[PDB]
RNA sequence: UGAAACUGUCCUUAGUGCAGAUCUUGGUGGUAGUAGCAAAUACUAAGAAGAGGAAAAAAACAUCUUAGAACUGAAGAGGAGA
């Protein structure tokens, strides 16, 4: 589970869905070790659903 | 270094000697890798093409298709004329 809301906390509103996609990024870079990272389209579409 | 013209002496001649004219023309510095590349709400994911996202996150990646999310809001960022 990714608290995201602490990752967002105060951030600029029209940079909220789009840094959401960078910080999940940095998780996977930090824990697979692996700088090739691909989002399955129902995540990006969750992402951005409000 | 350069490869085809030139020099010394006596007279004659002058478009004859530059550091300045906010001089003329051309070239070039410091400033300085500095000020800046901040109006017009906004982009994201997958795929394709391509030399052109690599990587100890180098956090950003132009074009086209699809999906999401949006703006102009019909006296329009629409469709046409002088």
């Amino acid at each position: 589970t990714i608290h995201m809301h602490a990752y967002l906390h105060k951030e600029s509103f029209k940079k909220r869905a789009p840094k959401a996609i960078k910080i999940i990024r940095f998780l996977a870079i930090k824990t697979m070790k692996t700088h090739v990272v691909k989002f399955d389209m129902g995540l990006n579409q969750f992402i951005w659903s409000q």
